C-alpha cells in the first residue's frame, strides 16, 4: 500500500508532526509513505485545502497513492474538496473510533483531519491512535458483522452514482485553471514521487505537457 | 428559510427524536421544518444513505429546501452521497463547536450528523445545541475573523472547481437507475412538500414524469 | 453568586482566555467573577494543580465563592486534587453537554476543564457554549428527568459518606505544609477577594495568621 | 497485575460489553481481571454509583485488585464516589488519548467513565482502545517527557495531602452505614474475589464480622 501525505498552507507548520506519526505506522504494516507536503518551510510551493482536493484526485486516480491523508484547521473544506472529484471517497474523522468505522463501513481511499479544532496536548497521540484504526482491518469488513452486507451494497451503489454524478477526470484538468492545476503540482518532491509511482498514461502525459 | 430533514433506515427510530430538537430551535428563530422522513413507521417507504444523498440534491437544486439536516448510524455515509452531486456542500458535525464552524468557514447547505456513534444520554441535547450553534450567526462569516477572506475566496474557488467537475443535475436525474430514483422520492409527504416548495420548473416536470403525473 | 477561576503554572497563559468567556456569560446572568489567576503574569506567585485543589476547597468552604472553575492541562489531576478535600464536588467536562449533566445530575460546585487537551481552534466558543449549559437550569434537577429521585438521593448518600470519610477542613489547613499553604494564598488579590467574601471567620483568622496579619 | 470490574445498577446491563473488552486486553497482557458485577441479572445484589466507590476503595486498600475499572451513566457520580475514600485516585475517561494521559500524568489506580453519555455504536470498541492505552505503559512515566519531573513530583504531593485530609480506612468502614456496607459487598463472587486477594489482614477481619 502506497500512502500520501498532503498539508495546504494553514496546517502546513503540523506537517513533521503529522507524518511522524503517519510514517511510525507505515513502517509497522511495511506500507509505503509519500510526503507531498507542505512541509512548513519558507517560500516552499503553497496550497489550499482546493489544492488538497485537485492533488488527492490526480494521485488517486493515476494510482500514485492508494491512500491519501489530508485536512485542514476543522477539516471539512478538505473534505469537501476532495470529494469535488471522480475517483475520490474522502471520510471524516476526529477518534479512533471515527477511523476503524471509516475503514470498514465505508472504505474509501482519503481521509481528511481536523488539525486546529481540537488539535492540542496529545494530538499526536490521537493521530498515531487513529491511523493504527484505520489501517487496522483490510477495508470494507463491514462493522458490525451483522450490517455488513447493507453497509458494502451501499458503498457500492455510491461508487456506480459517482460514475454517473462526475465528468471525466482527464477533461476536468484540462478544463481547470492551468494556473491553478499547475502550483497544484509544482511542489519539490512532486515529480519524483508521482511519475515514479503513476500507472495512468494519460494523466502522466497531460500533467507532462502542463510542466514542461 | 425552510430546513429538510432526511433520515435512512438504520436510524429512522431516531427521527422523532431529532424533529423535536430541530423543530423547537427553528420555531424560536422563525424557521420552516419538512420532516422528509423516514419517519420509523413500520411498511414505510425505505431510504438508504445513498439515496438521502440524492434527496438531499433534489431539494437543494429545486429550492425546495434551503438546508438539509442529514445522518447516518456514523454520518459519514450519508455526507459521502450528499458530497456526490452538483449543489450540495454538506458537512459534518460531532459537537456544537463543528456546527458553528461549518456555518462560517464554509456556509454549506447541509449537514451530515451522526445518529448512533456517540448517541447516548443526552445526544438531544446534543443536537439541540448544534443547530443553535448552526444557525447563531449569518453564514460565511469566518472562523478565526481574521481568516475571513481567504475561507471566502476558497469556498467561492470550490464552487468554481464544482462548476467543471459534476455533470448537470437533470442529465444526472436521467441517467441513475429510476427505480432507485422512484423510490426515493416516494416518501408519503414528498409530494405535497416538494411541489409546493420547488423553484426550478424542469427538475419538477421530470419527476412529475417519474412519478406518472 | 459567586464564581471563582483558578489556573496552575503549566495553563496560566490561557487565564485571559478562559476569564473573557466566563465574565461574559456571568455578566448575561448577573454573576460576579473573581479572578483568583494564575493570570499568565512574568514573576507571578505560583500555583500547580494541587494547589488549585487546595485555594478551591478554601474558598467554597469559607464561602467565598459558591462555585469554582478550574482545570489543568487535561484537567484530571486538578478534578484529583478538588476532590480530596471536604466541602469540594469538582466534576469534568468536555463539552457543553457534560456541563448540563454535571449540573442537573450531581449539582457540585466546582468543574475542572481540559485546557491543553482538545484545546484548539474554537475552543474558547467550547468555554463559553459550556459555561452557558452550566447555569442553565437549577443544578440537581436529575438527567434523565425520570431519574431524578435516585440520582437526588445518592448526591446525599455522597455527602454522607464525606461527612465521615473528610477529615476538617481546619485541622486540614493546620497539619498540612504550611508553606505550601501560604503560597497557595499568595497570589496578588487573594486577601482582597477572600476576606471581603469569607462567611467563616475561623477559616478567615486562620490563614489572617499564616499570612501574618 | 489485578484488574477490578464494578458496574451500578443503571449501568449494569452492560457490563458483559465492558468486561469482554476489558478481559480481552487483560487476556492480552497476561493481567488477571475480576468481574466483581453488577452483571445485568434479575435479582442481583445492587449497588449504587456511592457504593461502587466504597467497593472500589475496598478492593485497592486491601491489595484484592491493583486497579479498578468503573463508571456510571456519565461516570461523574462513581468519580466523585470513589475520590471520597483514602487510597484512591480515580480518573475520568472518555476517549483513548484520555486514557493514556491518565496513567502516563497522573498514575491512579481506577478509572470512571461514561457507558451512557456517548455510549453508542462503537462504544465497545472505544472500551477496548480506551482499556489498551491505559495499559500500554507502566503508569507514572509522564508526558511528555520534558513534563515528567512537574507531574510526577505534583502526584507524589497529592498523596502526600491525601494522607492528611482523608480518615483511617478502617475507621470508615466501623462509622458508616452498616448495611450500605454490607450491601456493597453482598455481590455473588465478593468473598470468593476478596478473600483470596487480600492483602490487608485488618481489613479483611473486619469484613468477616459483617459477614458472618
Amino acid at each position: 500500500m502506497k500512502i500520501a501525505l498532503i498539508n495546504e498552507n494553514s496546517q502546513a507548520s503540523k506537517n513533521t508532526i503529522i507524518y511522524k506519526e503517519l510514517k511510525a505506522v507505515s513502517d509497522e504494516k511495511g506500507f509505503e509513505v509519500f510526503n507531498y507536503g507542505m512541509y512548513g518551510k519558507e517560500e516552499e510551493s503553497q496550497l489550499t485545502y482546493v489544492q488538497n482536493g485537485l492533488l488527492t484526485a490526480i494521485l488517486l486516480n493515476s494510482g500514485a497513492a492508494d491512500f491519501v491523508i489530508t485536512g485542514c484547521g476543522a477539516g471539512i473544506g478538505a473534505m469537501l474538496a476532495c470529494n469535488s472529484f471522480p475517483g475520490v471517497v474522502c471520510g471524516f474523522a476526529a477518534d479512533p473510533v471515527d477511523a476503524y468505522l471509516f475503514s470498514q463501513v465505508n472504505g474509501g481511499n482519503a481521509l481528511s483531519l481536523p488539525f486546529a479544532k481540537g488539535f492540542g496536548w496529545g494530538a499526536e497521540l490521537n493521530l498515531r491512535y487513529l491511523f493504527e484504526r484505520l489501517f487496522e482491518d483490510e477495508k470494507g469488513g463491514g462493522y458490525p458483522k451483522e450490517r455488513a452486507v447493507p453497509e458494502q451494497r451501499n458503498a457500492r451503489i455510491l461508487s456506480e452514482i459517482k460514475q454517473i454524478t462526475y465528468r471525466d477526470l482527464l477533461s476536468v484538468l484540462k478544463e481547470i485553471d492551468q494556473d491553478f492545476l499547475k502550483e497544484t503540482i509544482s511542489g519539490e518532491h512532486f515529480q519524483e514521487y508521482f511519475f515514479a509511482n503513476c500507472q495512468n498514461q494519460n494523466i502522466a502525459d497531460y500533467l507532462k505537457s502542463v510542466l514542461d
